[PDB]
């Protein structure tokens, strides 16, 4: 059973770029693939799924997101955005905190949107708050081990990511996830991700079903 | 830059209990013709211009044995100009064995040829850790402020910060994951996954993985 599975969203710029459009275009078509990625989630029992855009403006695909966010409860969907947002304006920063805030007590799919995220980021921000703790004379260097650390990064409340899927043909990880990602199955396909629809998806948790 | 572009490359060894299971054979003799596919791919790399290699030994069929058994190589590494170190946590270790790593280091800390490191119960989690607690130790010193920890702070602290960063990961045996071998330095790495077991892993399979990172970038 694939319980929490990451998705690195590359290849709109490219698709755009493949229908002769422009960059906008491209965008749009990864939108229209996020919400058949994520009601394919919810339909078929995935606990967790974490969505990475990234492309070979992060603002901006949030504030996107801003309008979804009323289906998405409806949907029993539970939203977090992952990622430093501590200088986006403030009143984005508001409108993430107050959908957060609707959602959280969903218990259906939890949905991580990685904005300005990245993996050394998130385990740096977590030694940050360790260090604080020393400081302060709360916690002795020595006491720190990978349980508790991992009690400091994103996502330490949820399933661990079984899978990891790339879109878009380059074979890394590109620093999404680090820490979250010591154990699970890395599935890698040419697809493009306005392109990558549900049997894509399946294709991937056969991947995993396999190992 | 050697024209395939890699300066690190660091090889997940997966395959020699399969090995010996398809030939009818106890999982020894696997790990004997591992050992003979390490020997090749470390003068493969030697003799391609690698400035580092670095070898996870992880089977998916102790970790102490498998040094005892390195150590036997150590003079003919030296022989090849190999600068050798031993990363992992081996603070536990046999205190016989923890003198013989520390004077084999020593031995080849000269030299000027391929550094190969060997991962010896070494986890990506636990590198991350040690480093952790290295920066912590600084802060209840009071010589480090928490606001001044950064990336670039945390990167100097972690296992192999001072040599080129991993450009290619290669792992063999057909299992796709990293199984937390490296996992801060291999942010930006390519990773290249091979169904080929680790002992038929052979000149021309490396030859292909780096020639797929250069066309690759
Ligand atoms: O990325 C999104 N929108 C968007 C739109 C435009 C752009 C854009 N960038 C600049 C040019 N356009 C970027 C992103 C997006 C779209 C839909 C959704 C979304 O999931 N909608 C949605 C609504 C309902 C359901 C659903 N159905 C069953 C259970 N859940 C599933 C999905 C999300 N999302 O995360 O939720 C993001
Ligand atoms: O893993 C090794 N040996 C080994 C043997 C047995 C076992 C074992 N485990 C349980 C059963 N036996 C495990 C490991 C091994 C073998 C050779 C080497 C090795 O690289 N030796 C070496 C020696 C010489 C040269 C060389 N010299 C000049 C041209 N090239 C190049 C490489 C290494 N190594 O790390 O360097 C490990």
């Amino acid at each position: 059973g694939c319980r929490h599975v990451a998705i690195i969203m590359d290849g709109n710029g490219r698709w755009a770029k493949k229908q002769g459009k422009i960059r906008a275009f491209g965008h749009k078509a990864g939108a229209k693939s996020v919400r058949r990625a994520v009601s394919f989630a919810a339909n078929n029992g995935i606990e967790a799924l974490t969505l990475y855009a990234f492309s070979s403006l992060m603002e901006l695909f949030v504030w996107a997101l801003d309008s979804e966010v009323k289906s998405l409860h409806r949907h029993n969907v539970r939203l977090r955005i992952i990622g430093d947002t501590s200088r986006f304006n403030s009143r984005l920063q508001e409108r993430i905190r107050k959908s957060e805030a609707l959602t959280a007590g969903n218990t259906g799919l939890t949905l991580n949107i990685a904005a300005n995220y990245g993996g050394r980021w998130d385990i740096v921000q977590g030694v940050r708050q360790l260090a604080e703790k020393v400081q302060q004379g709360n916690l002795q260097p020595d006491q720190i081990d990978e349980e508790m650390l991992n009690q400091h990064v994103c996502m330490h409340e949820l399933a661990p990511v079984d899978l990891v899927i790339r879109t878009g043909g380059e074979h890394r990880i590109s620093n999404f996830l680090l820490w979250q990602i010591a154990y699970a199955e890395l599935y890698f396909t040419d697809v493009l991700w306005p392109d990558f629809d549900e049997q894509d998806f399946e294709g991937a948790l056969n991947a995993f079903a396999n190992r």
